[PDB]
């Protein structure tokens, strides 16, 4: 006999990917639940929607719970994707009557953050699982975001216990508690303590400061416990990578791997110094910047010479597969925006990182990846594109240290998910206690 559970998925692809990793891996042995994912619908993106179309081809074990959540209208100056959090946090009072209709009868509810005071308030009986899409270093400046404001915008944050947050590395409407994003954070981080816990797609070593601070009581704050899950491991997709046999070409570790996001905000004229850089360079790459087969907006972006050089090096495409990329031997390093799925990513294959963070939790982020040895962060990336890419990739692929502490990153985040893992031990633990 095995246990129903839901995992209760928001919006915005680096809030569904490790959801449905989640759904994927409890559905799963060594866990053997029934599991529904529920989705929010109508989705914002194209993008979500064939990521989620096909997980469930995919996954067809999985019994998919369509939430129906009304748009709200756009407004000038507001963020399109908080309205939809907006809304979606709003609607989550709605969830008794539909959790309460499955069968058999669930046994907990895995759910995004914007879920968490509708879940706590209507729900209280059923163990609620809150799994936070962000490292456990961001994370916790999220939680601390009630008891800010209060304000003083322009101060270091210290929470007890922790290093304190710079205030660059912190979103400025966090000391705002009307904006839309700090008023659903505030809404559901008040509701955290009635959570039975707090998972992060994290693991132990990989920020043992953070997490022993905070399961120690230390941070002061009414937090359950906060759950390290993680590497979570990756979805198995259809079509092998097509950049695979010209990886097979290169020489071991000498492809620098360069994908910022599909959230990137970066404009024509810093792609293109960026192209500069790389291309002066002379490493080789795989490159998704910005449908395509078409070259022509790259062509027009770059001109034409720049484009046919870069081209000679590297591989500018539309879409990779990017856990098989960076499994890859010939890979050596990874420039990225550190969202943190994409550092997760790496971690699990020991991939050195180039940090340039744009926005949000990325900044602490790359911190982390920093303290970890697991990359390095270039803080004033964009202050000189062409030359922080030049002089930081031959560090990337040939410094020894660094290689070494990312592949040692690489070991302990397999050992973290592997049978006896911190991770597969917590999350057996937290499934264990379902069966009755």
């Amino acid at each position: 006999d095995q246990p129903h559970v839901v995992v209760c998925s928001g919006a915005g692809m680096g809030h569904l990917t490790p959801f449905l990793n989640l759904a994927s891996a409890l559905s799963s042995a060594p866990y053997n639940c029934k599991v529904t994912l529920l989705i929010v619908i109508p989705l914002i993106t194209d993008a979500e929607s064939h990521h989620i179309s096909s997980f469930f081809s995919s996954h067809p074990t999985i019994h998919r719970l369509d939430f129906h959540v009304n748009l709200p209208a756009p407004k000038p100056n507001v963020d399109p994707f908080f309205l939809r959090y907006k809304s979606i946090s709003d609607s989550a009072h709605r969830l008794p009557v539909h959790l309460s209709a499955l069968s058999p009868p669930i046994s907990a509810v895995f759910s995004d953050f914007l879920f968490t005071q509708g879940l706590n308030t209507t729900l209280p009986h059923l163990p609620n699982y809150t799994f936070t899409t962000t490292s456990a270093r961001f994370f916790t400046l999220m939680s601390y975001v009630p008891h800010l404001a209060k304000s003083s915008s322009s101060s270091p944050v210290e929470i007890p216990g922790l290093e304190p947050f710079p205030t660059d590395n912190i979103p400025p409407p966090f000391f705002n508690p009307e904006h839309i994003f700090t008023s659903f954070t505030i809404s559901n981080a008040k509701y955290f303590s009635l959570s039975k816990g707090i998972l992060v797609n994290t693991f132990d070593s990989f920020e043992p400061e953070t997490l022993s601070a905070l399961n120690s009581g230390d941070t002061l704050s009414d937090l359950p416990p906060v759950i390290p899950i993680g590497p979570l491991n990756e979805l198995e997709h259809n079509k092998q990578e097509e950049l695979l046999p010209w990886l097979d070409q290169q020489p071991e570790k000498s492809v620098l791997y360069v994908s910022f996001g599909n959230r990137t905000a970066m404009s024509s004229d810093q792609i293109l110094e960026l192209g500069m850089g790389l291309e002066r360079s002379d490493c080789r790459f795989i490159w998704v910047v910005k449908d395509k087969d078409d070259k022509s907006e790259l062509r027009k972006l770059f001109g034409e010479e720049l484009y046919l050089k870069l081209s000679e090096k590297g591989k500018l495409v539309k879409w990779v597969n990017q856990t098989e990329i960076l499994g890859h031997t010939a890979v050596g390093g990874f420039l990225s925006h550190c969202g943190w799925n994409s550092v997760m990513e790496a971690a699990r294959r020991g991939v050195p990182i180039l940090a340039w963070p744009q926005h949000g939790d990325q900044r602490e982020n790359a911190w982390v990846v920093e303290k970890a040895g697991l990359g390095v962060w270039e803080r004033e990336w964009a202050s000189g594109i062409q030359a922080a890419i030049v002089e930081k990739v031959k560090m990337i692929m040939g410094n020894n240290d660094l290689r070494k502490s990312a592949m040692k990153v690489g070991e302990e985040a397999k050992r973290a998910c592997d049978v006896g893992g911190s991770s597969a031990t917590a999350l057996m633990n937290i499934i264990g206690s379902l069966k009755r």
